[PDB]
């Protein structure tokens, strides 16, 4: 017996869909859904999505409320749909994918992931969920995150951090580092030697290295001199230069981190979804320094000075490959007389 | 049991809510209800009131498929609220009523009109369903309907007609003359001696009396004779002038009905409610004679004859009540030297 | 090149999608889309469908403008999409089908119907268009129409009329009637032996055969003992029965034609959208006779008399299953003493 | 010549309506109302009620700017409708009331509360307007507040705070603290004795004696040992225990204060309005602990305390019916060998 | 090839309108334009102005992103169209203007401002762009910025601050003070000597002189006594009189920042949009007085010092007219026996 109106009881005493029994009277209006309590209508959800009002209120409700694997990183495997659950994207208030499998029957395109439709796709499968790690061998398509070892397959380790909700975390009361394996045209394939993005924010920024604690403490002739990164025009790309038109550098998340701890600027997040690499057009309020786009990545400082030094720099001009977030990210290298001049990555 | 969901399949499978079990995939979207028939969305209801989109869906899915009243009839008894039913007005695509007893969660007041919420309003209750007398017997505020005798009260005698889905008709399959009985404040009503309006359209104008066919085939001239109608002025009132800017006359739905055949007309119908007076803006396309607002109603013409030739001619103007349809409506009479110049509804 | 204000530019100065450069400018509002002529607003399009009101747009430019299978026809072969063009599903308002092949980029799932995408998908090809007999030849999955022969593939000859802009019609200056081809996982298939429905409408329904004219102008009497159908309910089953409140039979669309001439009804057409089998809430306006799932089909009457006169009536009720429009479509046979009561086809 | 141009010439030269004379061009799209200021659009309102634009926006603007009851006391004691006035409920923002009397033409059921339609509803009376203490005495059902004593009438002391155009405070300029009346069928009812809740919020949250002082200051051990409440598990019940995948206890709303300002959370307020518990689905940033459906009071402290410790702790399982806000406020009580294990409130 | 889906190509990849060539798929709906980004959608814009969405997109996309005049400005300099650029409002989230010249072929009224359809409306020009001087000595009404000067006009120095994408700001690393010159039917005006409002706001305010250090830090009878204030009211007109139900006084924007600093309360402003005065609703949190309209302006306190002891004070009543940002502002004066007894500015 699902519904609407199960869904919305659901939601109102459950805090999500739990598969209870009940209802509740529900309006739909201004592609928000509200429910009547004592009288008045009070506002459930408001659609974000390019989905029907009372289809994203479904799959809303029926989210995965267990840490799941951030967006970027089920995009960057090639992640289609997911195995009987929602992987919601808070990024783009959205669901992360299109379609679904045994959720929803206005948005499922089958009820188990071993129909035939679901062949071609790459499929997410969570290993702790009964059933899972088998229908991930059955299928010739997917993504499989496990807790532990699956005997006889190679793993991969994820990232320590997970989405929670919406909130992303490296989880002490639950796990958020999984096993990845993945499999195309029926082939388990060899997932790649990777970085991680570390999924911090700018205002709540907080340094997970003796490097980072150094970089926001010390001063930038001091860091420098420490680190022995001359030559490497680490201020240039990690802490921005201010004093022109266009605003030069500004490339690693800390950088802004400190810069905004010392004076403020307006970030406009002009694609807003969750990528390993983001696009910014920043203005600096301070100066009126400004750029377009301005491409920010969040790496461990420590990984950033380890991927930069390794680079030859006897080229004017070079794109850098680097395995991040399991993906290729193409970065630009600038040097001039055998020092670099700037390195950004691109989107 | 209640469910979005489980309304579209009773309309897909049933044609209405019928309390059966089952779901089908719903969208909604654009003020509008669509399910999945194969792959693709297909429409099943698009909203028209200012109530929400899902719930004037179920109400619309809940009304009532039996002949009911006109909106018009149980308006002007006052009528503020169905037993356990929706009656809906197809003339404004809406319910006729904005909240229900027994029906749709969002807009019930009450489960059963014995509750206390109900005392003061007027519901309209239905002798064709089991229990329905006894209860307009122990309500404050009513008005029943039944087909046939009830012990112990006397019956006012209902018009001809009822609607049917939409269609207003009178019945030979089924019955649509009723008996109508009102209570007020516990206290039977006798209702008051009524004539009705016939509730025909313009282009499927049906007579129903010899004197509405001779009106259709005969010659102003021979019928105005005929009937003894001089000094009446019905070639004002019921055949209308055109021969000015201003249109005069044409009050009563025969004379448009009438002129249509002959020559075709614009009726801007800019209150469109179901009354038992209606105004209309219209234009004439032969002459370009017009009128922003054309009193229109429809009285059997031997009805409307009676009316006239019941009247005192001997001042200027003044107001005439009639009742029509159980309420009284205002006419306005204008008189000369002791004939008539002109006789109008007013809507009100 | 592609572009919104490109497709409004081909709809304004070709009717449709064209493939011309060009672009005039457009505002998108109301699920509406309006260009600029001469310094005010005209409307191009209103979106009637579940899809962004610019894609829909878009699409609906794009529609194949040459005569092609109705709706009702390539679901009931399993169509799922269509190589490089959109049907578009005039009953619906809509695209006939979700995605698309070399299209619209916001709709394709392919630029052509080789992609490995479009395997298991049932891809409809059309041999006016050159290449498209190969393509068909190479895919998994498909359904192909021709003018003509094709080597090495016996055909299926379909129905004598398609669709051309929303109209079904009998092509006199162009042709309608295909032939059709199959193909199930690289097999070729041999489609079964079919009826076709006639789609025609209540309003201009034109007969097809000496039977459907006798039946349109004698009396039911003489024409049920003129083609000896005593025993089989025509009186019920394709004339109708007014009788009682609830509607009997009336099944045959050309019945529907014979009674609407002499007395108009309300036909809702409570789900919209193409099918071989349609269902109505019917309101006779004569009697107030009613039913709220009256199934119809339009066949042929000399098909109709063959299907009913090839049952065996010796059980009280059962599902006789009929091969029409290339689908099995399921009529209930119910039967007393051995003559037919009624026979009625389902819509599943 | 009340009109949707006179409310709005009304809202930008006085505020709100004021019953002066003019006009103004508007515009409606977008269930928004515009008005024209030299040449272009300016925003006046965007409707979030379940109303017509144009309805919402003359409840609002002719919304009561004194002090009122909070909508959950209103709500507690059964108001269906106000005299003369629209209380709106910022937490929902829109109209406490669905129907109005002398406010509104398309919401108005009556121009006086005097008319028998409302005699059947519990009407708000404000006993600081003329006339509407004669006017609660004549109704058949209301709820009265005054100031002052009213001859004959035993009041009801309330809340200290009242809302002053959406700012829930302790009147200093303004009197906020009323007496309350009802009245049902007719006979006037006395209102139960009852604790109050104090309409703190998160951030901004401060003490209000010196046990919240002294919990907010102490370490747990200490504050427990001060206060004798070993065996009532008063840490998990307040402070929680975020150490498991579901976050336990944390049911008091500056135990929650007190953890929000070491290490930040995420509460989603899936049922958005004003009431005198509230159930919220909490995420810990910090150790991914979560429950979906956290119920959490604001009681003074010291409030609480004489509760719990009022309690007969040898039953394992037990409802513990609290009057608060006037309305009947089922706790749970889990005991296990004669102390508390948990103690929650409910919705 | 101007298009919708090459304004959005250039959105994703430039951050704005850059004149690029190429497309991208995007879906429009909800008052919002999406585009596909790897199978799902990701909002570009909604839609806040009353243009079409599609409409607003491409006048957004094409925004002065250089410094320019703040709104205020221009609205007081009587601007009506900008010569082929588009002054984006980020205080109305819409187009400063209604029309363009050569921008957008659903609202260009003319593609040059030579065009005769623009003599009777004053166009603003842009000296930073070749040719526009030119241009505004060919047009019968203008307004014209520079950075230097223009042979042979006799130029006003505007404001220090202008506004870079939404944000105001005294440039450093760029120049935000301009020259400004206006023409009326035909002919050069003479710009007034005015004061200039200085754009700050509440919560980052920052003073801009030692008298308003010595205003924050100072109390407030030290204050007065230092700057020979008495008999002008200032602590009533600065700082604000919360001891009655009306909140007195409270006109200067230092004022407001220092209370807010000190005791939080909020500001409805009930006219969005950028002007020279400002009206609030205003409601104090600790002591619930408020006002309905309460009139603030940000001068710069020893400007706002300079004029208000430059009044007469024998009066009752009178209004008093200042220049500032180019407009006349007028001012109510109450006075009793010799001194003031409240000052503010209207709107
Ligand atoms: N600074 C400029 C001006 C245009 C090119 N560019 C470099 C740059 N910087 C980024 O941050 N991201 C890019 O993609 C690119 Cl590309
Ligand atoms: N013809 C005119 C011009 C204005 C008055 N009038 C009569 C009239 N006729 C109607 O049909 N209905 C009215 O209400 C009225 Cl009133
Ligand atoms: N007349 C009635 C009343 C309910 C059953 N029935 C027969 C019928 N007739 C149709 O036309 N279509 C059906 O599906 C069915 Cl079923
Ligand atoms: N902790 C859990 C898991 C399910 C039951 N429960 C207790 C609880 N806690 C609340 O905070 N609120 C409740 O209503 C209830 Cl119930
Ligand atoms: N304090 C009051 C009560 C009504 C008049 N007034 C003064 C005032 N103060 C402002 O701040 N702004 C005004 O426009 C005006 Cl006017």
């Amino acid at each position: 017996n699902m519904s609407l109106e199960n869904v919305a009881f659901n939601v109102v005493n459950k805090g999500h869909f739990d598969g209870q029994q009940g209802e509740v009277p529900v309006s739909i209006i201004n592609n928000t859904v509200y429910t009547k309590v004592d009288g008045v209508d009070v506002e459930l959800f408001e659609n974000k999505t390019t989905l029907p009002v009372n289809v994203a209120f479904e799959l809303w409700a029926k989210r995965n409320i267990k840490p799941v694997p951030e967006v970027k990183i089920l995009n960057n495997l090639g992640v289609d749909i997911a195995a009987n659950t929602v992987i919601w994207d808070y990024k783009r208030d959205a669901p992360a994918h299109i379609s679904t499998i045994g959720v929803c029957s206005m948005t499922d395109i089958a009820k188990k992931p071993t129909e035939t439709i679901c062949a071609p796709l790459t499929v997410f499968f969570d290993g702790r969920v009964d059933g899972q790690v088998d229908l991930f061998r059955n299928a010739r398509n997917g993504v499989l995150i496990t807790e532990g070892s699956v005997k006889g397959l190679q793993p991969s380790v994820g990232p320590k951090q997970a989405s929670l909700n919406g909130v992303t975390l490296i989880g002490e009361a639950v796990k958020t580092q999984f096993n990845y394996y993945k499999k195309v045209d029926g082939v388990v394939q060899q997932l790649p030697e990777t970085y991680f993005t570390q999924s911090r924010n700018l205002q709540e920024f907080k340094p997970r290295s003796q490097m980072e604690i150094d970089f926001l403490e010390l001063a930038m002739d001091e860091f420098i001199e420490r680190y022995k990164l001359e030559g490497y025009a680490f201020e240039h790309i990690v802490y921005g230069d201010f004093s022109h038109s266009q605003l030069g550098g500004l490339h690693l998340l800390i950088g802004l981190a400190k810069r905004f701890k010392e004076s403020p600027f307006e970030l406009e997040d002009f694609i807003p979804m969750d990528s390993t690499v983001k696009n910014y057009f920043i203005t600096d309020a301070q100066t009126g320094s400004s750029k377009c786009v301005c491409s920010v990545i969040d790496l461990l400082l420590d990984d950033f000075v380890e991927i930069i030094k390794s680079q030859d720099l006897s080229v004017v001009s070079k794109v850098v490959k680097v395995t991040i977030d399991y993906t290729e990210i193409s970065f630009m290298l600038w040097c001039k007389d055998g020092h670099v001049e700037t390195f950004y990555p691109k989107l």
